[PDB]
């Protein structure tokens, strides 16, 4: 019997009693990146990140910072390898820049060899170590081009440039990338890049933020993600039809959350939570699992919901061979009105929920999990038993999926020194305690959980924050970012992996 | 009679000898500056210049340096007002970014408003101060959209959309801005943007520069710069066409250079020398004055030579209402080979001329312009007498037009301190012995010339060399740029205005 813990302190980082050997024999054990975050413009074409960072530099991170160097993995991809030999890691997964490969956005534009020559060189090296490619074919950064054309996800022109550049990146890297996925986080380009214009291309209602170049906050979002689901689906049947001969698999991230009540014993905080797994969850994997939106999402949503044609549907229904499962932290939910006739409103307001990390009581769900210094009552805390109750969920709602986590990780301050940096026992913690409860559900439930890639390999450039945070299991000198030093979580990842 | 220098040392720094009294009463006296240089990203889309830095980091400066936030104009426009108001000045260039007012490039897709509002409050505050406006339309920054959708200037498509942009700027700002600039430099973005690549986009043959995406340089320069002529010819119709009632002028922007022989007796450098003269400014003012390319161009580059239709020659026939001629320095002149059948043939060979600052004896032209220190046999050398003898060629060439020179300066290292730095007496021995013979050559020859705007108003981005070498009359500080503080130079010329 598995007991893990829930609170502070964990002793779960003793790797005596929790490591590699605790999984299965086959269970992927790595770390993941992106592009974007770390790759550096050079050598590419420009896209969206870069477009929305450098007109909006204030929502790009508090210090400005943006992707145009970062970590330089351009460089230094080699470096990045050899971390992940060091951890004895047995995955990584990273993205394909659209941008590098397709710098005019449409295949018949023409190719940059030289990028495809880039992601050879990477995924050689991979192989070589014996590490096996987990590949995101698209991690947020559209280029820019297709954005000015004709807005990117929001219009249905972007499924055949989508298809047509996926399908490079299979004939060209699939002989030896055996694990795709498409879209990364289906729910947050819609709500963050379409609603609250907090992330690229930064469309939202004009009362939401004034600063947003166009856009409608209550409609686009789901616009989009009818798109992005269709996009999606579009590749899949495209590898699963004329790829087969890889052996590989296929499918789409999702962010997910586990949702709590802020009152469990009140029926209308029972329900919000509900409708929170439904609108967070469901609205991909209703139509991923079923061809269909969930029925509250129909009922609440209405007109602005776009309907799927009995073609569409059949195509999206079905569409992956395993899940990318992200997974952060668990809110607690509570009711919260929907003015659909405000002009500020917002399609993440259809939910009619409210989330915190405190319920009721005053209880915080769990540790600290990012510190906001403008407003301290807007401190996320994480949860770990929300990864074995997100994987159960998958299970029994979601039709026994393939799953591999393709994100699991914490953040420290860009304000501390490299000393402090280097010493991130709160990510020991945050790691191992998700891992433990990642082992309990698998033992428990059997959920086909077939591997794990923590956030981050290494610092990185972090949407929205800038340099001001880090993410990576290394270190990263930002006056040098040559190197990539393993910190103490790393060390500890090393010998959990290799115990 | 008139006296100018033009050899170390200088003596026309002394305002009892040289001021604005020299000129006539009504000659415009400001400085010049760009948007890709000045502005930053911050509420604006993407444009190649942003593409071009960060994809080619290595082109865009020996620092890496680019146009993210520079000066940041956008925020401290009234800071260059400030400037321009303690220089009292007549006269402003700048340019108006595309990408701030049209981020998808094309007009139908939508406009910035508050870009547009930027641009008024900006107009508002100069002629507040009675400082006269010279707009330039496209000063290099392309939508990055308009590159990725068809390759910009490469492609015919660029002529609408060029046009509908300028339809929108006369129509937001041509009730206040009177003299209008089309494209700047005609020359510079065929050579260097598809010609040798050290310019956006970065197009060339693949045995000039492996690392340009796509390209050719025999035969893409003429295409674009066929191009840019059509464009600023549809601007120019347009303008005249649908905005007389607005009562202002329009050009284009020249480049232009004097030459002369490398060897004065020899035949060969003669004949080098004056087809450069056709080559280099031919190119451009004999379509702008007849209609047609030089007949040496038309027997060199053959096929290679796009031809005008009746209708096309007879739009850019005559396409301006004045000409802002750009002025830095004058070449020697000697013969070289043309080997185009090469496969690193350049449109820049088929001039048949080698160019360089010392003549066969071992004379260097001029003063020190701008030190290489990676090649010192590569340093450039200055030439006051040059902008007298361009000033009476095109008088005498090109049908006696009315000129304003928009732009003409000298940069100083960045590895200046700032005493240093602000110490700048060489640009005022470069600006002074220009301003000399400028006067010379109006008093002498008639030209008429109305106008002068030296670069920059401030210390700015450098296209290709980022923040090594400053070139402002006043001194920005990289670490706090809010001040532009004037150097030597800008006290100088705060004198020369007002004596
Ligand atoms: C998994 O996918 C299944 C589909 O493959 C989902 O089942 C469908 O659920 C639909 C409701 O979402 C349901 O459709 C309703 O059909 C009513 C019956 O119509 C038939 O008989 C009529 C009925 O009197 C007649 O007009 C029709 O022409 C048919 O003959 C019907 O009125 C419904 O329309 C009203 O409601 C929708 C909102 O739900 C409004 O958008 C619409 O304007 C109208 O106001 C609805 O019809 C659907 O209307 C929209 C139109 O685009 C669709 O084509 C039309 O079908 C449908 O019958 C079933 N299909 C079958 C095969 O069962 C299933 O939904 C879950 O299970 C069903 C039983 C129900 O409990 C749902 O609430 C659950 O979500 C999906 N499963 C999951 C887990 O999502
Ligand atoms: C200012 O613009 C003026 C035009 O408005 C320029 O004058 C034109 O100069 C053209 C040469 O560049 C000249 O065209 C040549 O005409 C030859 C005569 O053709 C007529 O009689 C024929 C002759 O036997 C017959 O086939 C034609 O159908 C006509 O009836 C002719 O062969 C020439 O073609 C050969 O040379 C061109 C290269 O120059 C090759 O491209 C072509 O394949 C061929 O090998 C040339 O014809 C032009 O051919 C190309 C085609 O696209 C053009 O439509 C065709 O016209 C033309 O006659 C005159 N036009 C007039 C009205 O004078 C003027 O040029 C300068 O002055 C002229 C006198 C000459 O000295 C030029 O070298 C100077 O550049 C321009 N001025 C300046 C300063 O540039
Ligand atoms: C978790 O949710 C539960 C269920 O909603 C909360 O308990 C409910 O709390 C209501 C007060 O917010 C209680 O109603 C009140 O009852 C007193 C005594 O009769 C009365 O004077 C009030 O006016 C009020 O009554 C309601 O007024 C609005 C009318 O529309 C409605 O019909 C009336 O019910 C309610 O009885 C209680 N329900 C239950 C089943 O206990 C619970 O609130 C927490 O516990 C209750 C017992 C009370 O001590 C609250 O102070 C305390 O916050 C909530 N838990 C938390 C931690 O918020
Ligand atoms: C400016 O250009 C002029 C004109 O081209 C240069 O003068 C010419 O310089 C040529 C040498 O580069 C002279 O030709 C040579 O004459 C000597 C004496 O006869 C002879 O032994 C050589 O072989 C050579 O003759 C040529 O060989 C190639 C044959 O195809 C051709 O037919 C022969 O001419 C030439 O006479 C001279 N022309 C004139 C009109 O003087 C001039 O060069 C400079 O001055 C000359 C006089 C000489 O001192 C050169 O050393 C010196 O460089 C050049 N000026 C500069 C500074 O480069
Ligand atoms: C978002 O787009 C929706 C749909 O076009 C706009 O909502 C409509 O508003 C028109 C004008 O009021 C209404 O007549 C419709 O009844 C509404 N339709 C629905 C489906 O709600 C909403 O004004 C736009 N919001 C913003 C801020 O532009
Ligand atoms: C807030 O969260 C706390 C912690 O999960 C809940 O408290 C638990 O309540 C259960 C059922 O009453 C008790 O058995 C536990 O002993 C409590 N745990 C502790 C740490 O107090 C609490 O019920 C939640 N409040 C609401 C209103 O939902
Ligand atoms: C530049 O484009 C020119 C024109 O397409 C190419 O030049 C031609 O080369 C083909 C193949 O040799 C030739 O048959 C023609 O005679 C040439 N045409 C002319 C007008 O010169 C040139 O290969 C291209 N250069 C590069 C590096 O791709
Ligand atoms: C190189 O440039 C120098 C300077 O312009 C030329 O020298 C002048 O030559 C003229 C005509 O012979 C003499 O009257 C001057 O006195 C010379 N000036 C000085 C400063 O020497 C020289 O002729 C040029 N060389 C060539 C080969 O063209
Ligand atoms: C691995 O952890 C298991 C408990 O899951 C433990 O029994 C085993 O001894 C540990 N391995 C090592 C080498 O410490
Ligand atoms: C940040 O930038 C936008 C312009 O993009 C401006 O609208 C907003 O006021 C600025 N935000 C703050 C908090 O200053
Ligand atoms: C498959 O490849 C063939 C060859 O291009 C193409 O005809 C077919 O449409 C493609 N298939 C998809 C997405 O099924
Ligand atoms: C607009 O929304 C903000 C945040 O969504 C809210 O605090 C404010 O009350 C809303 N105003 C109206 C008019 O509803
Ligand atoms: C930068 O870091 C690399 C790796 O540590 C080091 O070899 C190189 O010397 C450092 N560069 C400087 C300028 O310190
Ligand atoms: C790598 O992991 C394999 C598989 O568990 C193990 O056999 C090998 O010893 C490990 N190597 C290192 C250096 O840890
Ligand atoms: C201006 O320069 C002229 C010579 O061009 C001179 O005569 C005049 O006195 C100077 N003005 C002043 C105020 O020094
Ligand atoms: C600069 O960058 C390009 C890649 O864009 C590379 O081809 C070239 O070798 C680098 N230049 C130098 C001098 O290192
Ligand atoms: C002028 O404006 C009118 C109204 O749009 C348009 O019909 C006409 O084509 C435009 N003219 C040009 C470039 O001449
Ligand atoms: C190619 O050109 C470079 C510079 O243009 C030149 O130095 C080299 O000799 C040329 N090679 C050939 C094959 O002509
Ligand atoms: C930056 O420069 C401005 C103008 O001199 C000054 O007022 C401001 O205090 C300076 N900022 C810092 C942080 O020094
Ligand atoms: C501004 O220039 C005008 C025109 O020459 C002159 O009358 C006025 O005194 C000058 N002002 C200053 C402060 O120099
Ligand atoms: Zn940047």
């Amino acid at each position: 019997e598995i007991t893990c813990q829930e609170n502070l302190p964990f002793t779960c980082g003793n790797t005596d009693a929790l490591n590699s050997s605790s999984f299965s024999s086959d269970f992927i054990f790595g770390v993941a990146s992106s592009a974007y975050q770390i790759e550096g413009t050079i050598g590419r074409g420009l896209n969206i990140w870069d477009g929305f960072t450098h007109r909006y530099p204030n929502k790009s991170g508090p210090d400005h910072g943006n992707g145009d160097t970062t970590c330089d993995s351009f460089s230094y991809w080699q470096k990045d390898i050899d971390v992940l030999d060091e951890l004895n890691a047995t995955g990584y997964r990273f993205s394909i820049a659209w941008s590098r490969i397709i710098p005019r956005g449409k295949r018949s534009r023409g190719v940059n060899e030289k990028g495809i020559d880039y992601y050879h060189g990477l995924i050689s090296g991979l192989i070589k170590k014996g590490i096996t490619p987990f590949v995101t074919l698209f991690h947020w950064d559209l280029p820019q081009t297709l954005q000015d054309e004709y807005e990117g996800f929001l219009d249905p022109q972007i499924i055949d440039d989508f298809k047509d550049y996926a399908d490079l990146c299979f004939e060209e890297f699939g002989d030896s990338v055996k694990y795709w996925l498409t879209i990364n986080q289906l729910y947050s380009v819609p709500t963050r890049g379409y609603g609250s214009a907090l992330d690229a291309p930064g469309r939202c209602s004009p009362t939401v933020d004034p600063s947003c170049y166009a856009g409608n906050s209550s409609t686009e979002p789901y616009i989009v993600a009818h798109h992005q689901l269709l996009a999606h689906a579009k590749v899949v049947d495209l590898y699963r039809k004329n790829y087969t001969h890889q052996g590989g698999k296929i499918g789409p991230t999702m962010i997910t959350r586990w949702f709590l009540p802020y009152n469990d014993t009140d029926r209308h905080s029972i329900a919000a939570t509900e409708r929170m797994k439904e609108f967070f969850l469901g609205w991909f994997m209703g139509p991923l699992t079923n061809g269909t939106y969930p029925q509250i999402m129909i009922d609440t949503v209405g007109e602005r919901l776009p309907s799927f044609s009995p073609e569409e549907s059949n195509l999206v229904k079905g569409s992956y061979d395993f899940l990318g499962l992200n997974y952060y932290f668990t809110q607690y939910a509570q009711p919260s009105p929907n003015p659909v006739n405000s002009t500020n409103h917002t399609a993440m307001m259809d939910a009619g929920a409210k989330l915190t990390y405190i319920n009721a009581s005053g209880h915080y769900i769990g540790p600290l999990f990012e510190k906001d210094k403008a407003d301290s009552t807007d401190n996320i805390y994480y949860y770990p038993k929300g990864i074995y109750s997100v994987m159960d969920y998958f299970k029994n709602k979601y039709y026994n999926p393939l799953i591999y986590v393709t994100e699991n990780g914490i953040s420290t301050p860009g304000d501390e020194n490299r000393n402090q940096s280097m010493l991130d026992y709160t990510r020991i913690d945050y790691l191992c305690s998700h891992l433990c409860f990642l082992n309990k559900v698998i033992k428990e439930k059997d959920v086909n959980v077939k591997g794990y890639l923590a956030w981050a390999l290494g610092d990185n450039y972090e949407f929205n924050k800038g340099f001001t945070v880090r993410f990576g299991l290394s270190y990263i000198d930002w006056n040098n970012v040559t190197d990539r030093d393993l910190k103490k979580s790393g060390q500890w990842y090393q010998t959990f992996i290799s115990p």
